[PDB]
């Protein structure tokens, strides 16, 4: 149901927001510190602004929350070298993820 689907998505969210690796992720990216990060990343995405989202019923379903995670890992691995410290987490992140989100919806 989109009632299950929802409480889950909270579940997964509060374990990647609390996550050791979640630190590059929690806040979005300013643009001020950041060059080229606004010109390059269209779709700009993290945990913040999904937890503003989801509380608000911004999401109707799971797989669109799900798109808006795979956002966050997406826009890191098009920016950050794979050796850089948020190329890294980003990629631990997306692999708890998707382990977690597999364990409650299948
Ligand atoms: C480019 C990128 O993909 C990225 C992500 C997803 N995360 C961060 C990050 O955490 N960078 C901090 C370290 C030094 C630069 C600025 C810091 N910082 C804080 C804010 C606003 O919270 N924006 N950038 C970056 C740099």
């Amino acid at each position: 149901s989109m009632h299950s689907d929802l409480t889950f998505c909270e579940i997964i969210l509060m374990e990647m927001e609390s996550h050791d690796a979640a630190w590059p992720f929690l806040e979005p990216v300013n643009p001020r510190l950041v060059s080229g990060y606004r010109r390059i990343i269209k779709n700009p995405m993290d945990f913040s602004t999904m937890r503003h989202r989801l509380s608000r019923g911004g999401y109707t379903s799971s797989e669109e929350f799900a798109a808006d995670a795979l956002l966050v890992f997406d826009n890191c691995q098009t920016f950050n070298e794979d050796d850089s410290e948020v190329g890294k987490a980003g990629h631990i992140m997306r692999r708890f993820f998707e382990s977690r989100w597999e364990e409650f919806y299948q």
